[PDB]
């Protein structure tokens, strides 16, 4: 599922995300964008054998397993295949224990260089919420 501006910012308010530690939700549309260009399917692999997945590119890592990341840990105790599905429940509730890990949104590199000190809002404008 390719989401809209508009639809996935409704989507992630209805999931508590305006405002979640702080962050109003211009950012997390901002970090959609640049993460995953709205695209629940989208995956990239990354240096150390783990991979990115979904809509917010949350890594294997650490936080969900997908079986071929030795050593790695799964934090939100799910399949990383859970996190491409078209319902962005479980990428939502995961990014919430992610931005509370204690380093904030700046646990995504797209965020941090290109979401960080810009105007946000500008993400959500126009938008009915
Ligand atoms: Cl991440």
């Amino acid at each position: 599922k390719v989401f809209g501006r508009c639809e996935l910012a409704a989507a992630m308010k209805r999931h508590g995300l305006d405002n979640y530690r702080g962050y109003s939700l211009g950012n997390w549309v901002c970090a959609a964008k640049f993460e995953s260009n709205f695209n629940t399917q989208a995956t990239n692999r990354n240096t150390d054998g783990s991979t990115d997945y979904g809509i917010l590119q949350i890594n294997s890592r650490w936080w969900c397993n997908d079986g071929r990341t030795p050593g790695s840990r799964n934090l939100c105790n799910i399949p990383c295949s859970a996190l491409l599905s078209s319902d962005i429940t479980a990428s939502v509730n995961c990014a919430k224990k992610i931005v509370s890990d204690g380093n904030g949104m700046n646990a995504w590199v797209a965020w941090r260089n290109r979401c960080k000190g810009t105007d946000v809002q500008a993400w959500i404008r126009g938008c009915r919420l």
